[PDB]
């Protein structure tokens, strides 16, 4: 099926899933000296203080850590969001170098990796039905940048291990995502999609400005992941990153100057 290698990559996606050449694709390159300020835009609200983390799965694409979302445990509010987005998991992308990974760029710039955490809008009462509308969620963007360790970090680096390849998943109870935020909250938001088939056009994207910084022994643990499944070749799992889309006819608001 699809993948990130020469012959099921990007490139090749939209034959499946012709939506890939859309409308409001993601990811794209943020020019910073295009963005528009507004001032109208609340505050970003991030209350992950009653988050309950559960499992954390490789499913050959990336690794996921899985939240409970059956209650407002934890939410992302404010900001150009209206209304509620409950928090279901977060993920990365990452490089074979640490000169790419990223999958937003800024001023064209490629970060080392990029963190995501998926939200979806409670009002559609359930995952399935948030991502057949156009607000349906909303994913924070973080840049990972390689430099000193990231103390919340390790913990998930710590469990890799045991979820080298596809298919295996491992408990990971009791782990706070606040620790992978940067100190600032200034973002830039733009209506888009998922980067990864089936591409659905659900997504307003909030990609903080700040980076956070990860050392290069972290980072290296990432790459030591595995796309194929246990017993199979192993196809280290690295570059799994969609490039930027075109922007086309979408405005990318900052909430700074
Ligand atoms: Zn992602």
């Amino acid at each position: 099926h699809w993948g990130y290698g020469k012959h099921n990559g990007p490139e090749h996606w939209h034959k499946d899933f012709p939506i890939a050449k859309g409308e409001r694709q993601s990811p794209v390159d943020i020019d910073t000296h295009t963005a528009k300020y507004d001032p109208s835009l609340k505050p970003l609200s991030v209350s992950y203080d009653q988050a309950t983390s559960l499992r954390i799965l490789n499913n050959g694409h990336a690794f996921n850590v899985e939240f409970d979302d059956s209650q407002d445990k934890a939410v992302l509010k404010g900001g150009p969001l209206d209304g509620t987005y409950r928090l279901i998991q977060f993920h990365f992308h990452w490089g074979s170098l640490d000169g790419q990974g990223s999958e937003h760029t800024v001023d064209k710039k490629k970060y080392a990796a990029e963190l995501h955490l998926v939200h979806w809008n409670t009002k559609y009462g359930d995952f399935g039905k948030a991502v057949q509308q156009p607000d349906g969620l909303a994913v924070l963007g973080i840049f990972l940048k390689v430099g000193s360790a990231k103390p919340g970090l390790q913990k998930v680096v710590d469990v890799l291990d045991s979820i080298k390849t596809k298919g295996k998943s491992a408990d990971f109870t009791n782990f706070d995502p606040r620790g992978l935020l940067p100190e600032s909250l200034d973002y830039w938001t733009y209506p888009g999609s998922l980067t990864t088939p089936p591409l659905l056009e659900c997504v307003t994207w909030i990609v903080l400005k700040e980076p956070i910084s990860v050392s290069s022994e972290q980072v290296l643990k990432f790459r030591k992941l595995n796309f194929n499944g246990e017993g199979e070749p192993e196809e280290l799992m690295v570059d799994n990153w969609r490039p930027a889309q075109p922007l086309k006819n979408r405005q990318i608001k900052a909430s700074f100057k």
